[PDB]
C-alpha cells in the first residue's frame, strides 16, 4: 500500500493534472487483487479528477490496470503492483493521461506521433530494479502518445509463473508482438529508433 510519503507525495503531483483520469482495473478475488484494489481506492481519493472503475470482463492479466481518460481505452497497463521503483512510473502515466506534459523534446514526442505500425510492448519489472523505471516510462509515454502502441508493464512478483515461461533471467525485459525486443537500460531514443 501506499506508505504517507508516497501519498502526500502523490497528492502533490496529482494537482498537476487537467483532464480528468480514470483507472479501470480487472481484478479477481486473490488476495494480490485486493492490494490493487485498495492503492487504487488510495490514489482516487487524493484528486477529484481521478475515478477507479473496474471492468474485470477483460481478457487481461489479473489483477492490472489500465491508466486512460473517461471514453477512452487507450493508455498504458500496469499487471500487478505498481510500487517499489515503479511508484515515480505511476506517478507519471498519471500526469501525462491527466494532461501534463512530458518534459521530452517536441521533435520527438512527434516522432513517436508518426510512427506507423502497430506494437504490443510487454515489460517485465520487479519492485527493486533501479533500471527498470526509465525503461517503463519510455514506453508508457509512447503508449500516451500514439494509440497504435500499446504497454503491460508487469510486476514479477504478481506473474512469477510468466517469468519462467518466458525465460526471463533479468529485468528490465521488454517484449514486442510477442517476441523478445531487448533486455536492461535503454532510453526513449533508442526505443523509437528500433521501431523506426
Amino acid at each position: 500500500m501506499l506508505d504517507t510519503n508516497m501519498k502526500t507525495q502523490l497528492r502533490a503531483y496529482l494537482e498537476k493534472l487537467t483532464k480528468p483520469v480514470e483507472l479501470i482495473a480487472t481484478l479477481d478475488d486473490s488476495a494480490k487483487s485486493a492490494e490493487i484494489k485498495e492503492l487504487l481506492a488510495e490514489i482516487a481519493e487524493l484528486s477529484d479528477k481521478v475515478t477507479f472503475k473496474e471492468d474485470n470482463t477483460l481478457p487481461v492479466r489479473k489483477p492490472s490496470f489500465l491508466i486512460t481518460n473517461p471514453g477512452s481505452q487507450q493508455g498504458p497497463r500496469f499487471a500487478g503492483s505498481p510500487l517499489g521503483h515503479e511508484f515515480t512510473s505511476l506517478v507519471l502515466a498519471l500526469l501525462w493521461t491527466g494532461g501534463h506534459p512530458s518534459k521530452e523534446a517536441q521533435s520527438l514526442l512527434e516522432q513517436i506521433r508518426d510512427i506507423d505500425g502497430d506494437f504490443e510492448f510487454e515489460t517485465y519489472y520487479s519492485l527493486s530494479c533501479h533500471n527498470c523505471p526509465d525503461v517503463v516510462q519510455a514506453l508508457n509515454l509512447m503508449a500516451v502518445l500514439n494509440p497504435r502502441i500499446k504497454h503491460t508493464a508487469i510486476d514479477g512478483g504478481t506473474f512469477q509463473n510468466e517469468i519462467t515461461e518466458r525465460n526471463v533471467m533479468g529485468v528490465p525485459a521488454v517484449f514486442v508482438n510477442g517476441k523478445e525486443f531487448g533486455q536492461g537500460r535503454m532510453t526513449l531514443t533508442e526505443i523509437v529508433a528500433k521501431v523506426d
